């Protein structure tokens, strides 16, 4: 409902497995036809499997944190930085949108 914690909430679901969760946070505009959402909907099912395989190689996630940010009354762009219990960590920017009164996850 504030973007930074629905930043690191998606970040904690796509380390989780579980892709309809992932799936409920997306904004699938661009997306215009069924066969361009089912490629969107293949891709993070595959990007799912890799971060959740990825995130028990490095021993789990330990904490999820947020490093630089910009944000406006409807748009974000949030580098959200995930620290794994084998002491290394990664991070990436996340965009969001406020389209109408719901923060979504844009597919960059
Ligand atoms: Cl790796």
């Amino acid at each position: 409902s504030n973007p930074e914690d629905l930043a690191k909430n998606f970040t904690k679901d796509l380390y989780s497995g579980d892709t309809k969760s992932v799936m409920s946070y997306i904004d699938l505009s661009e997306a215009k036809s069924d066969e361009e959402k089912t490629f969107v909907s293949d891709k993070i099912t595959q990007v799912v499997a890799e971060n959740a395989a990825k995130a028990k190689r490095m021993g789990g996630v330990k904490d999820i944190q947020i490093e630089e940010k910009t944000i406006n009354k409807d748009s974000a762009k949030i580098r959200v930085l995930v620290l794994f219990n084998n002491d290394n960590n990664q991070s990436s920017n996340v965009f969001l949108a406020k389209k109408d009164r719901k923060w979504l996850v844009l597919l960059k």
